């Protein structure tokens, strides 16, 4: 239909005019991940690529008008892709290659909210910064170029990789969710600059 047209063009663009950010494909140029279990082992990536925001689910809403707070609890299945550096820094080791990942990620987004009139009357949220927690990202699918992978297998001993051993470990887990926290700061930033313009009232 006509509107799917707008829509992806919406979601892919963005619309400068509103301050309204691309979302799908949303493009995330770097981002490092340092593992929560070790920093010495730190994940560099470099021209990353998510899809599946456009389908996003928010599933449950939340509000305090005492606290003025929100909770916006988020699901998405999300393809992601980058160009991957994993560096284990104590070992003076870095591997090259590719990444992916497909899981569906649940999130749960907390802001504060202001209540201000604009020079014309008009009454808005203001929303404050937001907090993303990452509660699930499901068993993911990831995948590493040959290359990488046969590297690692060759630098491990093992045929096979283990995918509770480090590197693996944050390359399912918590690079997953930061790469996650990263695209819903867009989606945020969106709910934040559309609510500047439209009034409070619009629900």
């Amino acid at each position: 239909s006509s509107a799917t047209e707008q829509f992806l063009e919406k979601t892919s663009k963005g619309i400068p005019q509103y301050d309204i950010w691309p979302i799908d494909p949303l493009v995330v140029t770097s981002l490092d991940v340092i593992a929560p279990s070790d920093a010495g082992i730190v994940i560099r990536f470099k021209n990353l690529n998510i899809t599946g925001l456009k389908n996003q689910q928010i599933s449950d809403f939340q509000m305090d008008t005492k606290a003025k707070t929100v909770l916006l609890k988020t699901k998405a299945d999300l393809h992601i892709v980058g160009d991957i550096v994993i560096e284990l820094t104590e070992q003076s080791k870095s591997f090259t290659g590719l990444y992916t990942a497909d899981t569906n990620v649940i999130g749960a987004v907390r802001y504060g909210y202001n209540l201000k009139n604009d020079d014309n009357g008009v009454q808005h949220f203001e929303v404050q910064p937001e907090t993303f927690t990452c509660e699930s990202i499901g068993e993911p699918k990831i995948t590493l170029s040959s290359d990488l992978s046969s590297a690692l297998e060759k630098d491990s001993g093992n045929n096979s990789l283990e995918p509770d051993m480090e590197p693996l470990k944050t390359l399912r887990q918590a690079a997953i969710c930061k790469i996650a926290e990263a695209c819903y700061i867009s989606v945020v930033h969106n709910i934040r600059a559309s609510a500047k313009i439209l009034p409070a009232s619009s629900f």
